């Protein structure tokens, strides 16, 4: 199924009947980090296979839901259930949710991940408010826009200078300063490893080599979708360990551990976004 | 449809046909950049959709069509309409008009596109000539070759040392000092971009470090198949913009202002490609 | 056909049953390197052709055999024409034979290859012992993990920070020494080109930069298959030429020189790789 208007239209229809919520907002949430999913207030759950033209997601089965409802007294809906471009998804598959979104009004994105650090500053449990990015699938035929151009979404070739918006960057460090974890926060490069596997120790050390801070395996895809139909981003990393470091002393790195730090950091994770999705303009 | 030995002789043999001209030199022009074409004598316009085994290029639409003829003096074979991997058409699409140009007769081929500067000394409206390039796109499994080798047409593993001829440079620089234009003319490595999204600031940077003076959409996938059939390619990029210059200002840009510098440009591009065309050995 | 558990099973069932043989030591050698499965004591030689769920090798041609016997006094399993992913053969394709290789009790994977020189102290005919690599196409989507994952192999997002094995590295060195060709082995990182164009000029100078040694087109999909269902690994490059030095001069590659070089060096290989087989623990 393409990522086309129809096909979005049909999709938002159904929503729509089923909801009563008209969302502004709209959440992404990563690994371990999604329990303010679970505070939604006056929630509709509505399962992506119930959707027209949603994507089949039973090959990797686990949750995957669409939750819309009220927090902090903003109207929102939430992705519970991620689908990454490493598991086989296509451009059309990754896509269709995003504009799904963009039809039942969403012009906001807020977005987290799980990531690896780069930079010499970043401890674990860090965040990384991301500034700009390098697209390495982009670069070489793999972005996410290859295809034919859906006219009424966007234009044939984005600009990505302001993807990420400043303003939302500031009011997500306001409130760190505010409640006295601003240590934690830095601001940086996100490179995109398509993946599944984690970046090599010579592949982190080339990273250092050009510019990124951060390297992750999501994100970006979603970002350029959103970007090119006009949507805002705030896109915000938690460093799970710092592959620099790793590959000097060599150690090793796995899931297990990344999810450790995922549920370390999940309560104030909850806390910042939804103070964030509170006082956003 | 490949683009092997049998299908591009079909494609040759109606064009043959149907056009009484036997092509020394093809021609495949940027967007905007296309007027000479349209000064092309005696000529004989046979659209994509006429030939046996020509890519289908009707979901993207605008125009697409063969242009046989004479300029200078010199027998020519045009591309009127070009087609680009970020639309999504295959390998095996890209390669098959360059191999059917072979088969013509085609022994130089001349190519312009639109590109951002990398290189501090690069303004917008300069023109760089290509002597090497630097291909994201085959660096990561989706070079133009990926596939069985088409033995009649060239080698398995290819070497692209001269894929830029040198003399083909020298006399194109030689008509601009001729003509007081040589303050434009600089010379430079091409950085692929896939597409379709403009590269971001922070992938400029990246590019910076790697040693490279412009970064375009095009050109390589079709270099790439005329150095493997033994065709001399000369390859010049209009520069749109400079993206350092832009992501250390927050600047933006955009397909219209793309196209207003190739509109400035237009003629005196047209111009020079004539006399290149007239005077080559 | 999917390179699944219930798959390689039956692949594995069958070579069971022709063959009498459990091999301890898979091999894969580079092209004009295979001379030692010729010398396999006791052999029985398997077409992929007669295998359930092989590959389909038939487009390309030329042999495809798996060959198991003895060597050393150690059993062993070969595969005699190797699948590159430039032929255009799918993740999946790749993936099972080594994983069917696993099924059979493979511990431990020895591969060559043919690769160019980065780094400036590495001549034609020189040996790189690997120690790690930079992916580009894995960075770029094209990893051979992209898919669903298989999870009776192995998990979902690996490490490959011992990939390469330390021990297996420092046992090819000691023979190296006891024989007197220690001048020629270095250890070097290992930069995947996806091919089948030789890297440019301008790439090579690229991958100077960012810290690579030696550049090819393989190999790097095999050692991912076998890390991820926990098969040690060692792999070493057979240098063709310096394509540092071949820019700076202007010179050319072709896969004639590539082969000479080859069959200079392959009575020594042959020599050290039965050394190995026969000492690893
Ligand atoms: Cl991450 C975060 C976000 C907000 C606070 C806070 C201090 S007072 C108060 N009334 C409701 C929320 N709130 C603390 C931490
Ligand atoms: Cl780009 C260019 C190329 C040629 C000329 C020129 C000066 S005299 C003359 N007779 C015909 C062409 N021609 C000027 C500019
Ligand atoms: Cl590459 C290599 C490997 C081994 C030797 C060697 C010296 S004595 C001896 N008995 C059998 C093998 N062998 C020489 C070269």
């Amino acid at each position: 199924v393409v990522a086309n208007y129809e096909n979005a239209s049909m999709a938002a229809d159904y929503i729509k009947r089923v909801s009563n919520v008209l969302p502004d907002i709209g959440i992404i949430c990563g690994s371990g980090l999604g329990k303010l999913i679970e505070e939604i207030e006056e929630r509709k759950v509505i399962p992506y296979i119930n959707i027209p033209n949603f994507p089949k997601t039973t090959v990797a089965g686990h949750v995957g839901n669409l939750v819309l409802g009220s927090v902090g007294g903003r109207k929102i809906v939430a992705m519970q259930g991620r689908l990454h471009m490493y598991e086989g998804y296509s451009n059309q598959e990754i896509a269709l949710p995003i504009r799904v979104m963009k039809l039942l009004g969403v012009r906001v994105l807020l977005i987290t991940n799980l990531a690896g650090g780069i930079n010499r500053k970043l401890k674990s449990g860090d965040f990384v408010l991301i500034k700009g990015h390098i697209n390495f699938p982009g670069l070489g035929l793999n972005n996410v826009l290859v295809g034919p151009n859906q006219d009424e979404f966007g234009p044939r070739f984005p600009d990505l200078s302001n993807a990420y918006d400043r303003l939302l960057q500031q009011l997500a460090l306001k409130i760190a300063q505010e409640n006295d974890f601003q240590d934690l926060v830095h601001e940086g490069v996100y490179a995109f490893n398509g993946g599944p596997t984690y970046e090599s120790p010579d592949e982190s050390n080339m990273l250092l080599k050009l510019g990124c801070d951060v390297v992750g395996m999501s994100t970006v895809p979603e970002v350029i979708i959103a970007c090119h139909c006009g949507i805002k981003v705030l896109a915000v990393s938690l460093i799970a360990n710092n592959s620099i470091l790793d590959a000097e002393n060599d150690v090793s790195i796995n899931h297990e551990k990344v999810l450790a730090v995922a549920e370390k950091r999940a309560d104030l994770l909850q806390m910042w976004f939804k103070e964030i999705i509170t006082r956003l303009p």
